[PDB]
């Protein structure tokens, strides 16, 4: 099992971050 959906929705968080 590879959590990678997890990590790319970090991606989206940290994009998130940068505007919040």
């Amino acid at each position: 099992i590879i959590n990678v959906k997890t990590s790319l929705k970090t991606i989206i968080k940290n994009a998130l971050d940068k505007i919040q």
